[PDB]
């Protein structure tokens, strides 16, 4: 990664194993993405590829990921074209799609772009593309649909709500969505026992209010 | 986090795993909060969101947390309004509710606010809001009420007292409360055998005095 | 903690877990205290409270601890009074009992006192108070009395001596005491077989001398 | 390895054990190579030999590796000859094949070449040769042929695709190849149930499109 | 410990646990001493006491240790007396026996002595005294006598030799002794089968020579 | 060890445990030697003795090691004599055999020799002597002879080759030897089934070629 002068430094073995072990244990649950992002702070494209390449298995997901990167790389090339003339020896060349992905660019060039003034954030751009691909994978890997998440007759309300927002996080729900969902759908899939109470609270009720009410 | 010049540095993988493992093992017992606070020393809002987002499961608690942050963000916006004019290129903009929560602010802006002279402590303000939400969750997750914590006929007094203050800590008791509780309620829920002795000590008796007396 | 300029630095996650795991495994055996002291080198009151607050369970001991701190805080206030006038903006205020305990003082103020010339060692003063409270807890948590520690007919002398000084350490024996104990009480609770030999050594005999003699 | 002045520093014990444990657990699965590359960032030939020599077992693979290095060393000597005159005391000598491999060169000389201006990247050249040898080993160690990777009548499409690209990665498929393979061969080895759908998508279909279609 | 200006730094939690775990696992086998010495490089008397005090159990050994320190402290006081006049405010006082042991001296004073020019090596002197006490403990804790270490009729010679020098190391054998022992006693306690060969080698024979001869 | 000014620094607890655990698990397999060398980069004689002394068990090997060091120390003294006059106070004395081994030299003197300009590499010289002794031990500890390593009728060729070069590495085979061995002896100890094919390849055949041929 890059760290403060701004200097490249090689990825740590603890960071490498941390990421690999998370994928082994968690597969593609939603929380793996913000963990990925955290372990990859200030990461170059090489660092990012290193983290992705070190994962054994889930090679279907890894292939789908490369497809998403191609689309973003293609769109980048459309919005950011570059001439194919002779490269100027003194100063850096302009990065195209595959350079940001780290397939057609050296570590020297990646550092050059990230540490320049003003910097070309090729690591931030590429991480962006990866999170987009990882979100597609989480969406696809989500076991259950939100419609099949309903409170069991003898299930604690807290457990039902945990499964509800666990599922809802996997299915890529915006806060706009999540907030409407809690108002609408959360109540309707609850127990008849619970739903009787929950209606009594009526409108705008907090999840705090709802969960204390149905503790019974 | 921010560390001494005051510079941002990326959260460590040991800190990340430390927090995640504590939630896996302890769930929402009272001691998880001061641990959270310790692992998040000098943390930016991004760091704080990273720590919260990396937790898998307890998504009911995570939703309730976001609700508490909205309330604090709303109250912040009331007490600290800002104009919607054109942003001055040279100098920082003024942070509103969602900027402190890290949803509508970049890492650059978060560092800018925290490292300024005088600093706008957006990390300390946001951590404040989170602890308030976490305390609500601990309160709700507390298994037993203090009224059901009573000394068993064949239970050591120390074990009874451990359960008593364990429960009492979860139910959000101030030192004002805790000190009155030890005087009043601790004695009344003890064994008849013990209570006979404990009264003999009478008033103002220490917990040290009480525990040595009932060792028998 | 504070480290060399003298600068505050946040407690490490390895130090935090180290302390928590020691309490989980050892409870309140005597050796937990010098371990506590070692993990808390140069610790501020906040650091010290962090270490104490992170411990789950033993909440009876934690309450007794707070009682000991109140007594030391009260005695400190008696011996070190302070005026309740307006606080001088430029320079630090004088610390009272609860400021040293970290309940009524900020981290800024704690650093200010510890890093001043001359320094007000609020961390050393507070650690002092804590060790006093922890020693009370170890004393109370000691399973057996020294009088019930006697050599079994078929017990190796080394094992008997280990239990003897293990118990004796828990019961808060000064070196003045320990040295008299080895002369007097250690010999009398030994086996008749052993005691026959041990008397033969007579007076001033070393533990080295005693243990080699009874190896048989 | 070499790190920023550019200075040699000895390989870490965490890095050493990290590499050894990966070989113990994973043997020669494809992901071991980018892990090797990551643990060996800025590595000297000595560091690289240290990492290779510390591996117990797979001595057949280690021998094949040395054979690949000889070929690259021989080709290097052909393309980069050097005179056998007297060595100039003041300045460095020119590196030949075995010097890059670290068999006939000291650590001093390896540092000298890597830290010079302009540098002779003997670590990068040697790592290159090693990855070429490791890829030969992975190819040979691949358990199954891509032709025997077919979707079982009662196998989830995702599992079939994971085995497909797992196998395909071991057999050294270029992106040129992989992209043609997904178009052609992936579809033909699927279930009759699946293949009926997959054809319906027809041409250019994404793996994202294919996997959602056959989720059924 | 003290490290390079020469500055005190607090003992690490990894070093603390490393030492504690070694005593838990190994008890007082000979190799524990050079491990102790290594974990205590540049250690102050406080650091040394911290390491000794953190050990739970073996309190018989810990008591014997304190007895050895008293003897060395007493001998130090005899050979290095000091006046009991008023202490000079500006400059350090002269260390007596208990000051080196860390019982009657502060950390400030310990640093003062160790970092002075010329330095008074109170850490090296005290470590010296401790190793002397630890060697007494290892001697006493040695399970078997060298006379009972004999080669079993069906025992490999290597295993016999391992037990021989394992025992011999515990019983505090100098190289003067060890070298005479290999010549004399090692041969006589071997098998009749082996001893027939071993004599054939006769005088001055290496352990290398002896072990290859009896491999049969 | 010594690290960049060139300064001594105390061996790490992670390095110490790393070495000890490797000997516990691997005993004296060939790969333990390059691991030893890696953990001991820039090590002083004290560091080297620390690493050797911390090993519990294999005391037969440790004794044989000391014998090899004596021989190298004796040869050093022959080739590098020194006068027994009065030592010059200002400047370093010249190191003799036992000084390099760390038995008759202080840490100060060891640092003095290693950090001088020009340096006397007492750590490199001593490590040299140790590897020579460790290679003797590996040779002796090798379980099987290369003559008894033959391909089983129903054994995969890869497994046979792994055992072949595993054994061959223990028996101290030079690359001159190893390369002749693969040509000659590897083929003759293979299966009749395999040997029929392997001859067909004939002369100069690679191990890569041989292993792919007999995969069947
Ligand atoms: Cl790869
Ligand atoms: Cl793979
Ligand atoms: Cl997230
Ligand atoms: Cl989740
Ligand atoms: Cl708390
Ligand atoms: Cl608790
Ligand atoms: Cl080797
Ligand atoms: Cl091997
Ligand atoms: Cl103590
Ligand atoms: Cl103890
Ligand atoms: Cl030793
Ligand atoms: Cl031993």
């Amino acid at each position: 990664p890059i760290v403060q002068q701004m200097v490249h430094q090689a990825i740590s073995p603890r960071t490498l194993n941390a990421w690999v072990k998370v994928v082994e244990e968690k597969a593609f649950s939603p929380e793996v993405i913000p963990m990925f992002s955290a372990l990859s702070e200030g990461a170059t494209p090489q660092d990012l590829n290193t983290m992705l390449n070190t994962v054994g298995g889930h090679q279907a997901a890894m292939q789908m990921l490369k497809e998403t990167i191609n689309e973003e790389a293609a769109e980048w090339d459309r919005l950011h074209p570059v001439h194919a003339g002779p490269i100027a020896p003194g100063q850096m060349r302009e990065p195209r799609g595959s350079d940001i992905a780290g397939t057609t660019s050296t570590l020297q060039e990646q550092i050059g772009w990230m540490t320049h003034n003003p910097p070309i954030p090729v690591g931030e751009i590429y991480k962006r593309w990866i999170i987009l691909g990882l979100n597609k994978i989480v969406r696809m890997y989500s076991p259950t649909s939100i419609l099949d998440i309903r409170q069991g007759p003898k299930e604690p309300f807290r457990d039902y709500v945990d499964r509800f927002y666990k599922t809802l996080r996997a299915e890529q729900a915006s806060q706009e969505v999540k907030n409407w969902m809690t108002e609408t759908l959360l109540v309707q899939n609850a127990n008849p026992d619970c739903k009787t109470i929950l209606k009594a609270l009526g409108p705008g009720a907090t999840l705090e209010e709802m969960m204390t009410a149905c503790q019974g």
